[PDB]
């Protein structure tokens, strides 16, 4: 492969550990390609945190240059993670504190013990499905049995998403995140989207319930009270990001720990926590490889560096947690006893750090624990080491997960 000072990005993800070094190599800021749109990357751990508190960068699509200039449009196959409705994920300042505070109140670790029983049934039912499933020594697919379902479970609780319309929202986000899907597909999928958690909104006005959704709702605190828009943009952030992430975090704890099988045995033996494990799995290989995106208001010189005004910042998060000045020469090996497990940004850093990493916690928390509990010789059916990303650029997204319960 020939020398190039833009590092484009492979929409198939055929190499991401070289993907990831290189990365780092040309960091802490680097040229990236997203399927023919420049951008900048952020790789280092140090200048990530800057970044991410600098009020100088913001998440409106309209700072965009190439958004203003017309050159990036509705056809670009990543829009739909960053031209989206108004919510916490979209809005800076004053205006941004509005729209998380229902939210994080919501997620608070006492606050999500009472939804602890039901993450503990949903983990029950889906072993028990692993059960059957892997009888007389048949191989069974860990993600579609077990790791794919629970999160959409958990947060359709919390949001209060019908049990019967759970598969076609699966079905919708795997066409939302695949690069394969057609563009105009996309889009209507979005459209489809949006129009069913407009009517979601609409039902829960009307009849309000036990979940977060009616919340944002309702519960005003007194001050101004959320816009059928802002309402409805938090709710598909919300399921969006707690489905997706989750997914990943569970099934990569799991490769993790069946490639390293003394540190299971520390986990499962008591002496390292359950929760260290999780920590060096969202620090090594955690969810979310890119960050779209963020926007300069103005010229952000960085002593040797400028971020041009109007130009688009990702945030490498993958790259990130490998920083070999915060984790030392072992940064790209997985080791749940290292000094520095807990010190990753893997949910980010500033006003949009992640809402939800409790409960993201909590989930991994209990399924791990749980699955291998459950099933102590359960071990993989196919080499771990080739199951393949699915061709989703921003997330770390595997593909099929074949095991034997032993
Ligand atoms: C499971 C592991 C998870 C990881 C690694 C993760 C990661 C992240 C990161 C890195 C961001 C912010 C990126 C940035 O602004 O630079 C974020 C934002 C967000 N996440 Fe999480 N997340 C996880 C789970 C969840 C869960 C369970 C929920 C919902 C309960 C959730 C909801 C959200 C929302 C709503 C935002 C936008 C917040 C804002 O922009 O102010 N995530 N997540
Ligand atoms: C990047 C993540 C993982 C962590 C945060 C997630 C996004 C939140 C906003 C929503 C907003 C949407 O309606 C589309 C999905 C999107 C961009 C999420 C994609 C997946
Ligand atoms: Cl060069």
């Amino acid at each position: 492969c020939p020398h190039s000072d833009t590092l484009t990005i492979d929409p198939m993800i055929t190499d991401l550990a070289g993907e990831t070094s290189r990365l780092r190599a040309a960091g802490p800021l680097t040229r990236i390609d997203l399927l023919g749109v420049p951008a900048l990357a952020v790789t280092g751990h140090t200048l990530a945190r800057q970044l991410l508190t600098d009020t100088r960068l913001v998440k409106d699509i309209n700072a965009w240059s190439l958004w203003q200039s017309g050159t990036v449009t509705r056809q670009w196959p990543l829009i739909g993670m960053i031209d989206v409705d108004r919510s916490m994920f979209t809005v800076d300042g004053p205006e941004h504190r509005r729209l998380r505070i229902k939210t994080t109140q919501a997620l608070t670790r006492r606050r999500l013990d009472a939804l602890k029983p039901t993450i503990e049934r949903y983990v029950a039912e889906l072993l028990d499905d692993l059960e059957r499933a892997g009888a007389d020594g048949a191989v069974v697919d860990l993600k579609s049995v077990f790791a794919y379902p629970l999160p959409m479970r958990v947060i359709s609780a919390l949001m209060g998403v019908p049990s019967e319309d759970q598969e076609q929202l699966l079905t919708w986000y795997k066409a939302f995140f695949s690069i394969l899907t057609p563009q105009d597909e996309r889009l209507r999928v979005i459209d489809e989207m949006h129009g069913y958690f407009t009517e979601m909104v609409r039902r829960k006005t009307a009849e309000p319930g036990d979940d977060l959704t009616s919340a944002l709702i309702y519960a005003t605190d007194g001050e101004t009270p959320l816009t059928e828009e802002e309402v409805i943009g938090n709710l598909q952030a919300l399921v969006a990001a707690g489905h997706e992430t989750t997914v990943s975090l569970i099934l990569t704890a799991v490769r993790a720990l069946l490639s390293h099988p003394e540190q299971l045995r520390l986990v499962r033996d008591g002496e390292i926590g359950w929760e260290t494990a999780i920590e060096e799995t969202l620090r090594w290989d955690g969810p979310v490889i890119h960050l779209l995106m963020r926007f300069a208001t103005e010229d952000i010189d960085l002593g040797d560096a400028v971020i041009p005004r109007g130009e688009g910042v990702v945030m490498s998060y993958r790259a990130i947690g490998r920083d070999i000045t915060v984790h030392g020469a072992d940064a790209d090996d997985f080791d749940i006893t290292r000094a520095t497990a807990a010190r990753h940004i893997s949910f980010g850093h500033g006003p949009h750090i992640c809402p939800g990493a409790a409960l993201a916690r909590l989930e991994a928390a209990i399924a791990l624990p749980a699955l291998f509990t459950r099933f102590p010789h359960l071990h993989p059916a196919l080499p771990l080491d080739q199951i393949p990303n699915l061709p989703v650029l921003t997330q770390n997204d595997l593909s099929h997960f074949p095991i034997h319960l032993g």
